[PDB]
């Protein structure tokens, strides 16, 4: 039983089926009260919110799904025919991502690619019918951001205008993709500053009375 499976658990045992703001509390409540856990989290997740409206993007490429919080963030905000694309190499977290969608209602809009993005980033195009991506949501390894932003461009899946957003700029960071972007003349960078999720951390004294030998 992991951390993950309970999260889910959670989710199908006290939200309501195929209402996404329903899953999304259930599941802050849990890793504010229960277990921390690295979804993105509400304060963070207004901000995500607003820059998708925004941009209404037709397609969306996100980089670590993880328990699937941020795919029901974003694909609740998109469009009819509308499409989020999510990696997630880890197999688990794939299959729990696709049970929090399923509990949703929102597995129409999403597609789970489960594999390492060296594999499947040179395979969008041809095999899940994209040309090029309105944005991307970087949420995965931080020592990855940067080589996969490199072949993204590489695999010709960027136009001008494709808005990338990067979680954990800051905690844990990501040095060197935050340098390169704020660096390079081919992307124009904007900082939304925000709040680590889930960071209320319990801790306590004890007093401990000594009683004689
Ligand atoms: O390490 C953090 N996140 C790493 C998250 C990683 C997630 O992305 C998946 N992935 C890896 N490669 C791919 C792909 F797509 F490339 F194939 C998908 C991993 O299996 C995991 O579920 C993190 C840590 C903290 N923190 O405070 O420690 C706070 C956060 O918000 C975080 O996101
Ligand atoms: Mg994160």
């Amino acid at each position: 039983d992991t951390k993950e499976q309970r999260i889910l658990r959670y989710v199908q045992q006290n939200a309501k089926p195929g209402d996404p703001q329903s899953v999304l509390e259930a599941i802050d409540t849990y890793c504010t009260q229960k277990e921390w856990a690295m979804n993105v989290g509400d304060a963070k997740g207004q901000i995500m919110d607003a820059v998708i409206r925004e941009y209404s993007p037709s397609l969306v490429l996100e980089l670590g799904a993880y328990c699937g919080y941020s795919a029901v963030r974003m694909a609740r905000l998109l469009q009819p025919g509308a499409r989020l694309l999510t990696m997630e190499i880890n197999p688990d977290c794939a299959a729990i991502t696709q049970q929090m969608l399923n509990f949703a209602g929102l597995q129409d809009k999403v597609t789970i690619l489960n594999g390492a993005s060296q594999d499947l980033i040179p395979q969008l195009k041809k095999k899940y019918d994209v040309d090029t991506l309105d944005m991307v949501f970087l949420d995965h390894w931080k020592d990855r951001y940067l080589p996969d932003t490199l072949l993204l461009e590489k695999c010709g899946l960027l136009r001008k205008g494709t808005v990338l957003l990067a979680d954990n700029v800051i905690v844990p960071g990501t040095p060197d993709f935050l340098a390169y972007v704020r660096g390079s003349s081919s992307f124009e960078c904007t900082h939304y500053s925000s709040y680590l999720e889930y960071m209320k951390v319990v801790d306590g004294l004890e007093k401990a009375i000594y009683q004689g030998p």
